[PDB]
This record gives structure tokens, C-alpha cells and sequence, in this order.
């Protein structure tokens, strides 16, 4: 990339947004894989280069506008084919806009091409390709940041359910690099309804720029059956590239997202690379942090369409060995709104994912309660209000019980303890490497839910009936509740329902009541 010796605010650092950015990796900067790196400075930045795009590739246009029409910046005014997962939406540029007096007929083209000509009301001409420039340290604008509504739908039942994440929020996940956050982040990244993904995905292994090019080609999108890399974009940070560059993966990252959210999408803005985000010459970059996260969120995009795109962000903080107290630690978990809490001793007693339900926290629920209300059911906030009440209900008995003993404990709290442990092994536990429940559909969650707090429900009754609670606890249809989580027919999940109500009444029957 050539650019230009110019004062002002550095070179004025950019990158480049259009077709074939997909599948394809990045540095700090938009390089393609292992070239050189650029120095940094409040001042200015200074760059030996390749180029972001192939000039060289030929790609299907299809025009959406027409000569005549009157465009502003978003506006889309035509399409090409990009990978087999995701078509890319060609947009007017942001401040342009005009009448469109030239446009591309339905052809190939490489990028340099001009598809469209634009005359702007001073009577301007303005040239347009299938990409375009933006400086990855401005903000990509767009009309109106909505509030956090619609949920970003992980599949994954602790976080969907008790610690949401919003289209558009942020998100982190620390603990111990051990078992399971990279199954938990492959997770999210493949099954999470976000069409694109942008993975800044950062040498924190020796071994793991192996891994990358070695293993993610193969990667399948679930949803599709086709790579996963053909709706991903990824950003190395590595041990041999410059501090400089390092810095600045970041905003290439979200910049690239912005430019996906634009078109309409719902993007994942992935960051995995903790420890190679280092500098050397704190407060004064601190609020550096915190302006990268404040680019998060759902928006209505620029055009002269209503329509909403967002970028969802997640940060990994994985800090080496135990750097787990200071740097990463202060600023950015009192900026995220959720946080998934990977903790180690879950995983050792082998309870996934490992993500410790007393300890993380998302201030979305109330923001995307309305969403579960009105399609998946009416009562999922009820619900898992009482599912945590009586997680935290158990974890206060075992804590009395690790002083004085279990022997003395009365029926209801073994009922209770009964119950909560169903929570924790039925629902809480999720098994990734499973066919069926390496997913968990809106709809299958709140009936799994609903089958666990009407057994509740049933057993709290039995017991305020002298039904005693070794006979509940050998209920056949116990055993298939522990099993539901494998049954991909939601109804008979349901089904569930009608069986423990009569198991319990064939009970009441036994006994009196």
C-alpha cells in the first residue's frame, strides 16, 4: 500500500473494504500472511507494505441501482457474490452522495474498476469502486446506536439464559487458559447469529499460528456445511511482529466489523490475544480501551433504507501464568457488560462448559427479556430468576453444610439440593462434542427450563405432603430429564411435563394426598 507522507494525525492509517476480504488473514495492519511491520507514535506511523485486495481477482457485479437514482453514503447500489456463505453488499461511501449518473452493468471486475459515478449537488463527479478507505482509528458512523434488545443468540444455555450477551454488547471472558475456553470460544464463533465473524486470533501459543493455518481451513459453519473461514476475517498478533502494529489490530478489527455491520449484518468481533498487546515506553492508555469498546452496538446504518447492523464484541482475557491482577483487569471488566467466568475448578470437577454461574455476570437481562417474552415464551425472565435464586440458594446450603454436616439437614433443603443439582448437571452442563447439544435452539432452552422448575415445583409440593424425598428422587422420569439435553424433538421434551405430573400423582396415591 503506497500512501502518503501527511501531516496532520499520522499517515492517516487505513485499510481497505471490499470483495475477497474474507477467508483471508491480517496483521495488525491489512497485510496478507508473514510481512513485515510498521512503528507506531502519538504522532505518525510508517509503513513497507503488500497489498490488502487482489487487484487481480474478477468479480461478479450486480448493480442494485440506476442512473437517475438519487444515493447517500451507505447506500447500496449493487452486490457481488463473495464467498459461498455471504454476499457483499456494495455501498457509497460515507459523506458521498448525489445522483447516480453512471453505473456498471451486471459483469466481472476486479476492484480497481469504477462500477458507478456519482455527481454530488456541487456538480462533482465522484468515482466509485467495489471498495473503499477508511481510517481505522475514526469510527465508521451511522445514524442511531439503538439500545441492547435482541439477544446474541449463542446456543449455549448458561450464557442464553443467565448471563446474556445483546447484538451489539460487549462481552469477556477470563480464567485460566486449561480446560475449555477454546472449545467455549470455538463455540460461540460457530454457532453464535452473527453471519460474520472477525477473529483477532493472536499467537498466545507458540504452536497456534500452526494451528490456524494448519486446522482452520477445515473448519465447518454448522449452518451451512461450508468453511468457516468463508465468513471470517483473521488478525495475527504474534511475538515477531512490532509492538506498533500490535496496537493497532484492534481497530483494523472493528473497523472491518463496522464495515460488515453497514451492510446489514450482525457481526462477532472476536479478540483472543491478551498478552501480545503489550507496550513500553496507566491512565492515560486506559481510555484507549474503553473508546474501542464504546464502537460496539447494534446501529441503524447510514442509506436511505431503514437498516440495522451491529458488531458484538468479545475479549479473552487470558493473562499468562497469573497476570490476572493488573494490566487488562481494572478498566476492561468495568466496561464490558458481561462477563463469562471460565474458572478452573469447575472444569477439574469436569462440570462444561466450565463457566462459574455465582461469579459472571450480564447487565443485559433486563435489556433482552422483552425478545424471550414475546417469540420464545412469556415467562423466561421468571424463569430464570427462580432457577438462579435457587443456585444461590444451594451454594449458601453447601457452604453451612462444609461447617456443620449434612445429617441434620431437614427434607426441604434436601429437596432443594436435589433440585439445584438437576440445574447443574441438565441444563448448567452442555455438551459441545455432542450432535444434539452442541446447540441449544431459544426454544428447546425454555422447555428444558420448564421441565427442571415444574419438577421443582411438583417436588416442593410432594414434600409439604409427607411424600418422602427418597421416593422423588427415584422418580423413573428423573433419569430423563438428566437426558433431555440429547433429544433434538423439542416435544418430547414436553412431554416431560405431562409424565412427572402423573409420576408424582401415582405418589400422592402411595401415601395420602
Amino acid at each position: 500500500r503506497p500512501g502518503e507522507p501527511v501531516v496532520g494525525t499520522g499517515a492517516s492509517l487505513s485499510v481497505e473494504l471490499g470483495p475477497r476480504l474474507l477467508t483471508s488473514i491480517y496483521d495488525g495492519i491489512q497485510r496478507p500472511l508473514e510481512v513485515i511491520r510498521e512503528k507506531t507514535g502519538d504522532f505518525i506511523a510508517r509503513g513497507v507494505t503488500a497489498p490488502a485486495l487482489p487487484r487481480d481477482k474478477k468479480w461478479h457485479f450486480i448493480p442494485k441501482a440506476k442512473v437517475g437514482d438519487k444515493v447517500v453514503g451507505g447506500d447500496i447500489i449493487g452486490e457481488v457474490p463473495e464467498t459461498s456463505i455471504i454476499v457483499h453488499k456494495i455501498m457509497v461511501p460515507p459523506g458521498i452522495e448525489g445522483e447516480i449518473v453512471e453505473i456498471a452493468e451486471e459483469g466481472d471486475y476486479t476492484i480497481e474498476e469504477v462500477i458507478a459515478k456519482v455527481k454530488t449537488p456541487s456538480g462533482e463527479i465522484k468515482e466509485l469502486k467495489m471498495y473503499q478507505r477508511w481510517p481505522v482509528r475514526v469510527k465508521r458512523p451511522y445514524k442511531e446506536k439503538l439500545p441492547p434488545e435482541v439477544p446474541l443468540i449463542t446456543g449455549q444455555r448458561v450464557i442464553d439464559t443467565f448471563f446474556p450477551q445483546a447484538k451489539g454488547g460487549t462481552a469477556a471472558i477470563p480464567g485460566p487458559f486449561g480446560a475449555g475456553k477454546t472449545v467455549t470460544q470455538h463455540q460461540l464463533a460457530k454457532w453464535s447469529d452473527a453471519q460474520v465473524v472477525i477473529y483477532i486470533g493472536c499467537g498466545e501459543r507458540g504452536n497456534e499460528m500452526t494451528d490456524v493455518l494448519e486446522e482452520f481451513p477445515k473448519l465447518k459453519d454448522p449452518k451451512t456445511g461450508k468453511p468457516l473461514m468463508e465468513r471470517t476475517v483473521l488478525i495475527a498478533n504474534t511475538s515477531n511482529m512490532p509492538v506498533a502494529a500490535r496496537e493497532a489490530s484492534i481497530y483494523t478489527g472493528i473497523t472491518i466489523a463496522e464495515y460488515f455491520r453497514d451492510m446489514g449484518y450482525d457481526v462477532a468481533l472476536m479478540a483472543d490475544s491478551t498478552s501480545r498487546w503489550a507496550e513500553a515506553l496507566p491512565a492515560y492508555l486506559a481510555s484507549k480501551l474503553a473508546e474501542f469498546y464504546e464502537r460496539a452496538g447494534r446501529v441503524v446504518t447510514l442509506g436511505s433504507d431503514y437498516r440495522v447492523g451491529s458488531v458484538s464484541v468479545i475479549g479473552a482475557v487470558s493473562p499468562p501464568g497469573g497476570d490476572f491482577s493488573e494490566p487488562v483487569v481494572q478498566n476492561t471488566l468495568r466496561v464490558v457488560k458481561v462477563f463469562w467466568a471460565l474458572d478452573a475448578d469447575l472444569a477439574r470437577r469436569r462440570h462444561f462448559p466450565a463457566i462459574n454461574w455465582l461469579t459472571s455476570y450480564s447487565l443485559y437481562v433486563d435489556a433482552v427479556k422483552d425478545w424471550w417474552h414475546k417469540n420464545i415464551d412469556p415467562e423466561w425472565k421468571a424463569m430464570r430468576d427462580k432457577a438462579m435464586a435457587l443456585l444461590q440458594k444451594e451454594s449458601e446450603l453447601q457452604e453451612i453444610v462444609r461447617i456443620v454436616g449434612p445429617d441434620a439437614l431437614p427434607e426441604r433443603e434436601r429437596a432443594i439440593l436435589l433440585v439445584a443439582r438437576m440445574l447443574r448437571e441438565d441444563y448448567l452442563q452442555q455438551d459441545a462434542f455432542d450432535e444434539v447439544d452442541t446447540y441449544c435452539p431459544p426454544e428447546k432452552q425454555v422447555t428444558m427450563m420448564r421441565v427442571l422448575l415444574n419438577f421443582y415445583d411438583k417436588t416442593m409440593e410432594a414434600i409439604n405432603r409427607g411424600v418422602p424425598l427418597e421416593e422423588i428422587a427415584k422418580l423413573p422420569v428423573r433419569e430423563e430429564i438428566g437426558r433431555m439435553k440429547f433429544e433434538r424433538d423439542v416435544s418430547k421434551i414436553r412431554s416431560l411435563i405431562d409424565k412427572t405430573n402423573e409420576q408424582f400423582e401415582e405418589l400422592f396415591k402411595k401415601y395420602g394426598a
